């Protein structure tokens, strides 16, 4: 387990290069997340910088909003990626929400 | 993903700083290229300034 939150936005890049370079230790291939999703695609840019995202590493996303990011970006990678999802978009009363928002 | 360390690419133009390169400045992938315009160079710096 690692403590994510205390950081500043100016030193964001030197303290997330030496954090992989701390999980590279375990060599930790199975990550798990669990913060918000403001949060989430900060981590998730800075890894793709690193390439840590290949055929190898397998990581979980710890939160209801797993389709309410962007994914695509991480699309074409090589890792299995995992998370939750808690709104339904193939049921009619979201459609018929859907088909109005 | 074909650029962490074990790949190895040229740039075959005069002009590597001149195009975006950070991008691939961690990726762990040895990259090389050609400078013609050496931003070292002291002609180019006053140039830099006025630029």
């Amino acid at each position: 387990a690692i403590n994510v939150g205390n950081i500043n936005n100016d030193k964001k890049d030197e303290t997330y290069r030496s954090l992989f370079q701390d999980l590279e230790l375990k060599k930790e291939r199975r990550v798990i997340l669990d913060c918000e999703r403001d949060k989430v695609n900060d981590i998730v840019d800075q890894v793709i910088t690193i390439g840590k995202h290949v055929k190898g590493y397998h990581y979980i996303i710890a939160n209801l909003g797993f389709t309410d990011g962007d994914l695509l970006k991480i699309q074409f990678g090589g890792a299995e990626v995992s998370g939750f999802q808690i709104v339904d978009y193939d049921d009619s009363l979201v459609s018929k929400f859907i088909e109005r928002w």
